[PDB]
RNA sequence: UUAAGUUAUUAAGGGCGCACGGUGGAUGCCUUGGCACUAGAAGCCGAUGAAGGACGUUACUAACGACGAUAUGCUUUGGGG
């Protein structure tokens, strides 16, 4: 899954890990009221953003590197 | 039949033996854990925030381990299938 977010664009990121935060939270919501049936999604979504975060940050190391 | 004499039978419960049960966790067998040592590395951290902890994190959850708001884990190189 990593492969196409170093081709993302470095608020394509941004918005992405906002998008799926809604996604997560709907997810607990529909949860807490028993209507949800597919628990796996909130585990690979919390991974998903664990990605973006990590190729993130090594984006801000590089730059300081270069720096 | 009358006298005189002898001598039983009962087990309320108890004793000994035998048989059959229960309780209890010794004995034998075993090892997941320990004791003493040999050889060879190393001898230990910390303001770039330590040793130790507290709170949290699994879809469901108490304890212990692992982890830390990127949370029962993330990326990458190399093995494995």
């Amino acid at each position: 899954k990593a492969k196409e977010i170093r081709d993302l664009t470095t608020s394509e990121i941004e918005e992405q890990i906002k998008s799926s935060k809604e996604e997560l939270f709907n997810l607990r919501f529909q949860l807490a009221t028993g209507q949800l049936e597919e628990t796996a999604r909130i585990r690979t979504v919390r991974k998903t953003i664990a990605r973006l975060k990590t190729v993130a940050r090594e984006r801000e190391i590089e730059q300081s590197k270069a720096n």
